């Protein structure tokens, strides 16, 4: 057989995605993934934790301000948490969890909502998150990624669950 | 799992607290813990009484003025004594008391009226006090406190019960 | 997760709830939800009114009498009217009223008042009324209905906000 | 090592007890532990009170007579309250608590005085009552109970402190 | 004579400001007159403080944040502390600080500045900041407050200099 | 009634003007009026135009130079013509036009700008120009003037308004 | 209204004129207006003809050589007639008239191209001729004329179709 | 004349004292006077002798430890004196001494420093003792005594050197 790889990677950057591509942004480290708002009802940051790491205090600048959680993950999986808010001083909690051997997450922007895979590798499953303002909604990506036309989410979904 | 770190700890400060706010007031040592009034219907001060203390008389300075008590506390737990007076010139008396194994009251400015813990943890509960002027309430916090809104009041209510 | 589900639903009933719980009323049809009175200082009956509903003369039966009221919802949401008299040869008002995509209202009777849910889902926020005969107050739940503690707001302010 | 056991248990019993014993007395439900009285100037009756009882009224009989209290325990120990009158037609007060979690109370004649444990297991202390017809007390006792010469009240002390 | 009184009191409210027009606020109590920001590149909160303040630590809300201060007002007179920021990210300084008996202080929007009072009643002076966004300037104002024309600034100044 | 006559009239002069004072200058005839610069960064000269002149070639020596200018003023008012550069070897524009009954025209120093009056009297208002240098701002002046504390600027806008 | 004259006049001379600026040449006489060339790839000659010009043969000395042509202007107006050649023996043309009754002619060196206005007033337009020597292009120019910065060509059309 | 009396007497008490107040103790018998600790590295204890003692063995309670020291006073006056120790192990040392007819103490907190009063009445003067924490300085008081702000402290003086 002969496939094209899927159209990436692009260097961490700022910007905000068209609708109706998934970003499949890969980390290589612990940390802060991206951070994503439109500064209105929408902030997700992503956390990854790496494999068995005990409970402990970990901090994070989350959109320009330090901030702590209890970080704890029993797993040999890496785990990547969403923390949302949904207004500008309002608190961060995790809506939503992927647990993963390949360490990527999937992020698009559609019908006014932001959808993301959670659960856990090789049974991710999507799931969605409303806003009243999705065009706006800027991310700030701190690792490599890939885009992939919604069409293809068959695809997105074989990569997150199984790697490239 | 990732669960947030507590808004604090602020230091002691004099502040005229928001509405709709618990302030969870962590108490080092014995003594006046806080004093609170808006100088004209409400002024309570709450005196921290370490386990094991046999009658005896302390004094304390409360909103400028030295006065006596009679203390006691024949428990393994501290308590913390709530001493309500309704005008300026007028006699403190021992509105509620809260009984704890971990040291921290709180205080809440919420539907016209102030509310504090009372009881014995782990089931110790809220209840509220009436003033005519919620918004001059002023609190001169004597030790380290956190702020959590009244959203989150559960966890408010599991860490006065059960500790940080 | 493993989480337990609400106390309920319990059968339309008459009785004088309990202090300190909050009753979470599921309405299911337009008309009168509940009717709640001490037949001393306090009377409230809450109507039901369908989305899309223009300026138009309906009757209800409201603690016994026929009454007739000019009724109108513009939203694409339920609305849930207080109508409220403080003596029984009163004339009804609408106090407050919840817009909600839901179906549920919220009744607590606790510390002199009666405090319920209003304004518009997902952000309706507690209000309350005063009474001086609080335990007389009896109610006459036409819908099934859920028991939630005080100490359990947060979780009643989420059904209310986000639905069942 | 070879130690030897308490005297007991002795079935409940009406007794005049002898100076200089103590009277271990192991209570194992709630209500009237034990009834004393000279009918002269003293009269003790104990009361048990299980862990986290809410405020309310009970009703005991007492030296043949129906009485009724305000009792309260909020803690996790159970609390035995010594309810005392000094004459035939007085009222009974509350003149000291035991807060054990071993369930035991002690009753000592010796000195011309009465002797029992107050305050709170693993701290609890002797105090006396003074009368002017020790001899004559005698004693409805309602549970199972031990008697320990005065020469061995250290070992008394570690049983109403630790248990049996 | 016949002369008009001021236009106004406005009560607290929340606007942007028309230009051209200076507000004389009137506190009446510590703490936080006003907020103003355009959030861009000015944002000014004004904190009162009372004659004879020992330093001692206040914590006020700014912006929606809790903040904490070092504050010491060695005069008789009150202290209208100026803090500035110029980014939403940046710290809070104290720009300037008008000293007055007469607890007035003034605010204009006109040619591309903000305009204050500063210095010591009865001879405070007028200053002035840059702005790249006048208009958009939005302030909430705690207090009551007067409107006068840049015109008649020599009024204003009066009023400031020597109260109502 | 007592009023003090104005500081003046000064006669014409070469003048390094103070800051904080209104220079309010009296035309008594047609041309330049004044010319003021800094040498670096501001040059203005104020030509005076009668009433009724139809579209004509005047010349002037503004700065040293000779320059001419196309002159219209079909109005029954003097209209004082603002002709500014930014330059040395700059090009006039004319940047403010005061129309005036009253042949009186207004200069002051403040607030790091130079303010003049333009409009149409009754109702000039002033206007304010930046410079990186006010202080050697030096003024040519052709009439007579007199001198005004800003303090009084709302007696130097009534002179300007409606004349001496 | 006061604005200044444009730049000028200057008297006939000879010079290579500085790229980015018009050249406005006002013709007082009939025969040769200018002689402009870079002596390489750029020639060009207006020649001024009076109205009411029957056909005649009429003569000019073009870069020092005497030249003839056959002439005719049947407007009311004078025509400006650009004479061009590209070597240094080659023919004169026609390539380009303009017709006017304001009798002024635009020359601006920029961009690589001699830029002129043709057409007849008052919609005469812009248009240009390329040259690899914009630089070294010398004018002998033999009427009065003014200079007009590139930037301000909006008011160079003005003239050239409405006169100064 | 008319004077103020002296603030108090106040009762024995643990009292922690504000700074700049003067506490002016009445002994009325031998022993102990007060005893003063942070914890840290600051205790003192005032042992009373009276007039008249040979050298003998006296035995004191001080923080709950049993001491005994070598006592003398020779004299027809009351001696007061300093025992110090600078940590929870060490040594007491007698650092200071008053010998006075009026049996008056004087210790305050004041400029980071512990001040008392030592010498022989009528000369009696104050006298400095560093601690890295005073603020946590407190003090059991064993007899009645007054309160009296540093600004009086002629008045202290007088007191201690001629009696009440």
């Amino acid at each position: 057989t002969v496939e094209p790889v899927l159209d990436g990677p692009y260097q961490p950057t700022t910007f905000k995605p068209p609708n109706d591509y998934w970003l499949l942004i890969s980390s290589n480290t612990n940390g802060v993934v991206y951070e994503s708002t439109n500064n209105n009802d929408f902030w997700t940051a992503v956390i990854a934790v790496e494999p068995h790491v005990s409970q402990t205090n970990r901090q994070y600048i989350l959109f320009g301000e330090n901030k702590q959680f209890n970080v704890e993950n029993n797993s040999d999986k890496w785990k990547f948490f969403e923390m949302f808010k949904g207004s500008s001083q309002g608190d961060f909690s995790n809506r939503r969890t992927l647990t993963s051997s390949n360490r990527l997450v999937g992020m698009l922007k559609y019908g006014g909502r932001v959808w993301t895979f959670h659960g856990e590798t090789p049974r991710a499953t999507t799931d969605s998150s409303n806003t009243a303002d999705l065009n706006n909604i800027s991310i700030i990506i701190h690792s490599e990624f890939y885009i992939i036309p919604r069409s293809q989410e068959s695809k997105c979904n074989e990569y997150i669950n199984n790697g490239l």
